[PDB]
């Protein structure tokens, strides 16, 4: 698991459930190529979501559809989504944690970066 | 000035001084459109981006270029840059300040909408 | 204005208004004794706590009465306050600015010292 | 384990190994009793605080030594410490998790609350 998410909501004391996640690549053209996505857990985490294989080095744009989250909640946020754009593995194979913590009308992200 | 964006530094414990800041616009086709650019002044803020006239509603993307700011100086930054998206609603308050908080791996924003 | 304190609200997407702050300092036995307090303004800032001759250097303890606030807008918290406690060096700049960002089970803060 | 406490480091992108924390919980006299204290592991994470019988109502004060952390780094911050204080277990038992993100001028923390 090359590629992990984990989302905490700051108004509930919770993991962030079922929070949709789209996962985009930066292609030759300079477009963003859908690349994984899927939905955090009951513990507000995100596995599976790529291979060792898949995540070649590249720029990668994780987006937590923070809006559709609330929404869900029955709550009017203020952002679209939260977007981490970074260049991955351009020294090698590094495992990736994006960690975010979600509130209405703000969000904190941050990411882990280990190396097997 | 409805749009305001002021950006600080949790490294230096400081402003983020002249940081390029890039608002976009979403257009019918669902690409972005370029709608106001500046640097964040002495104090982190960036002023007179757009005027009431101009700023109607509709999506829109703040890109924050916290990359050429943390190679500035001299630090090795994680992101390409900080993207804060969001819907401009008339039947909200009428003044947007956009703010965020940079580290090299991690970043926290927030907006303060008032009248 | 050498201290001022500047408070968000990340629930509303607004400035804190009218959040009480205590500022102690701490005195040689390793007690905190009460230094300055006032509430956040329209603006969620609390100018005037301090004057030059009276800011010592010295550890500071800012506490923010955040459990008040938010059972004033009918929101259930988790912490009692929140508190910052920093050192005051005169090497450093002059002028410290310690914002906060408040969420029911959450806060941030971030020093600004500049001058 | 009714009390743990996560720390990650903003700078490195790493957890944040080694950092001290110091839980105290207010005694009848209204002073601050030192209850529990530990070190984050390898992985940021500080587990076996406490127990669930000795975890009991009360107010709680966990006093993470992020000023230790950062000289112990090389680095000169401007916190002494990031403070989380909170009543616990006044519903019933519960089981809380304190997240910490750490930069040296700037620190946020958020709660995950849990019910067994
Ligand atoms: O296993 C992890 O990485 C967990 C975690 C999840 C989120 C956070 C965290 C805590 C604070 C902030 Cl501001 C942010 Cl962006 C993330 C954290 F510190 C730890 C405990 C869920
Ligand atoms: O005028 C404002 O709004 C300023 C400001 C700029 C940034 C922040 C701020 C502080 C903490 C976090 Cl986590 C975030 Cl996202 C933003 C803040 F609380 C205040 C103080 C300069």
């Amino acid at each position: 698991c090359p590629l992990m998410v984990k989302v905490l909501d700051a108004v509930r004391g919770s993991p962030a459930i079922n929070v949709a996640v789209h996962v985009f690549r930066k292609a030759a053209d300079d477009t963003w190529e859908p690349f994984a996505s899927g939905k955090t857990s009951e513990s507000g985490e995100l596995h599976g979501l790529t291979t060792e294989e898949e995540f070649v080095e590249g720029i990668y744009k994780v987006e937590i559809d923070t809006k559709s989250y609330w929404k869900a909640l029955g709550i009017s946020p203020f952002h679209e989504h939260a977007e981490v754009v970074f260049t991955a593995n351009d020294s090698g194979p590094r495992r990736y944690t994006i960690a975010a913590l979600l509130s209405p009308y703000s969000y904190s992200t941050t990411a882990v970066v280990t190396n097997p």
